[PDB]
C-alpha cells in the first residue's frame, strides 16, 4: 500500500544529476478562465512528467488541482523557487496573492476559448441539465450581464478582464516571464502539435520527446435555443471596441 | 493600536458567534478572501479584524508575524462541535447512519480535517503557542465559547476591551450587539453530553481517545472537556 502521490517522486536514492558529475526556476502558471484549456494542458502535464495523469470526474476534482483550492487551506507554492513549479489558476493576474510571485514567475501560459463554449461548458459546473431551459437562461442571463463567471476587484474577473490581466502580465506584475497564449480551440485542432509547444515553452529540461508527448496526449454554438433575446444579447457583447469585442474578434470568436 | 487581529476558533467552536458580536457593536473572512486571491492588509493603518478556522503555523499566515497586534482564540468542548459540524454538512441527526460515519472518521482524525483546519489539538496549539514564533508582537486571549455562552456581557466586555476596537467600552453600547447577535440568531442528542446514543462503540470511542496518551486527550482535560 503506497501514497497516492508517489508518482511525484523519482523515489530514487541518492539522488544523481544529469548537469553535474561527482532549465530556468521559477512558477509556471497554466492559466485560463474556467472551462477554457487550463485543466486539460494541467493533466496533460502531469502525464509528461509523471506518466500518469490525474483522476478528475467533474469540476469538483479539476479544482483541487488549483491555486484557488490550494489557498482555502492556507498554502502556498513557493515565492523563491528552486526549481519549475507549474501551478494552474483560473485567478485575474492582479489579485494581490499572486503580488508575491513577481519576481519568482518565469512562464505565463494562458488559455483562451470561445465564450460561447465556455458559457456552456461552464452551464455543466453549477450543476444544470439541458432541460431545465429556466435555469439556462437565469444562468446565461447573469452571464451575459456580468460579461462572465465571476458573480460572487479579485477573484476570476470578467472575461476580458481575466484576459487583459494575463496577456499583459509580462511588462509589470511578471518583468522576468515570457507569456505564451493558445486558444484552446488550436489545441484541440492539433493537440500533439501544440502541446509539444507548450512543453517546449515551458522549459523543463530537455529535448521534448515527441513520443513522450503523443502518449501523454492519448491518455487525457449559439444560444437560440434557449431563447431569442440570449443569442441576441451576447451578440451585443460582441459588436465594440468596448473590451469583450475586441478581444472576442482577436481571438476569431466574433465575425 | 493598529494591526491585524484574528478571530480563531475551529468550526462552530464561536468565532462566528463573535464576529458577530464585533459586527454588531461597530454599526473579513480569511479563508473566504484567499479563494478569490486576496490577503488581508499587511500594512495596515487601521485595526483589522480577521475570522479564520486555520491552523496559526499556515504559511500564508506566515506573511503576518510582524502584522499582527491581537489574537482571540475560542475553543469548546469537542462533543458540542462534533455536533453542530453535523448540521453544517446538511445532515440530520434524526439519520444516525451517516452521523455514524461522520462522528468515527471525526474520531479516526481526532477532529474535522480529513495544512487546513488540522486536527483539533494542532489547532489548539498552533494559536495557543504561537505568541511564541508566529506572533512575537501579539497579545494573546483564549476563551470557552461554553463561558461566553456563561456571561455574554462580562465575557463580550472582556473581549473589546482587549481587542482595543474602539477607545472606551460602554455596557449600554454592548447590550445591544449581545442582543441581536442572539435575537438574529435565534430566528435561524443525548443530555448528558454522550454520544451513546449514536450506538455505544462510537462513545466507547470517543471515550477512547479523551483519556489516552494523544494530545486530544491532554488539551480536553486541561480546559474542561474531560468529563
Ligand atoms: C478546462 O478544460 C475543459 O474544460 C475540458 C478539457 C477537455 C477537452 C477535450 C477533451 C478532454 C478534456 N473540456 C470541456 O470543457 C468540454 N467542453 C470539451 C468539449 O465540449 O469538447
Amino acid at each position: 500500500s503506497s501514497h497516492h502521490h508517489h508518482h511525484h517522486s523519482s523515489g530514487l536514492v541518492p539522488r544523481g544529476s544529469h548537469m553535474a558529475s561527482m532549465s530556468m526556476n521559477g512558477i509556471r502558471w497554466i492559466a485560463s478562465y474556467p472551462k477554457a484549456g487550463n485543466t486539460w494542458v494541467r493533466c496533460m502535464l502531469a502525464a509528461y512528467i509523471t506518466g500518469k495523469a490525474p483522476q478528475v470526474w467533474n469540476d469538483i476534482d479539476a479544482e483541487s488541482l488549483t491555486l484557488e483550492a490550494m489557498l482555502r487551506f492556507g498554502d502556498l507554492p513557493p515565492a523563491e523557487p528552486m526549481e519549475p513549479v507549474l501551478v494552474k489558476t483560473h485567478l485575474k493576474a492582479d489579485v494581490p496573492v499572486l503580488g508575491l510571485y513577481g519576481e519568482a514567475t518565469a512562464k505565463v501560459l494562458y488559455l483562451v476559448r470561445n465564450p460561447r463554449d465556455m458559457l456552456l461548458s461552464s452551464m455543466r459546473m453549477a450543476s444544470i441539465s439541458r432541460d431545465d431551459v429556466e435555469k439556462s437562461r437565469d444562468f446565461a442571463r447573469k452571464f451575459i450581464a456580468n460579461e462572465g463567471l465571476g458573480w460572487n476587484g479579485v477573484g476570476l474577473g470578467s472575461w476580458p478582464e481575466n484576459v487583459r490581466s494575463w496577456t499583459e502580465s509580462s511588462s509589470d506584475r511578471f518583468p522576468n516571464a515570457d507569456v505564451l497564449t493558445m486558444r484552446y480551440e488550436d489545441l484541440k485542432g492539433d493537440p500533439v502539435a501544440r502541446f509539444s509547444e507548450i512543453v517546449e515553452f515551458l522549459d523543463l529540461g530537455g529535448p521534448v520527446d515527441i513520443e513522450d508527448i503523443r502518449r501523454a496526449v492519448a491518455a487525457s454554438q449559439s444560444l437560440s435555443f434557449l431563447g431569442e433575446d440570449i443569442e441576441s444579447d451576447y451578440q451585443e457583447l460582441l459588436h465594440g471596441d468596448s473590451g469583450f469585442a475586441l478581444y472576442a474578434k482577436q481571438y476569431g470568436y466574433a465575425g
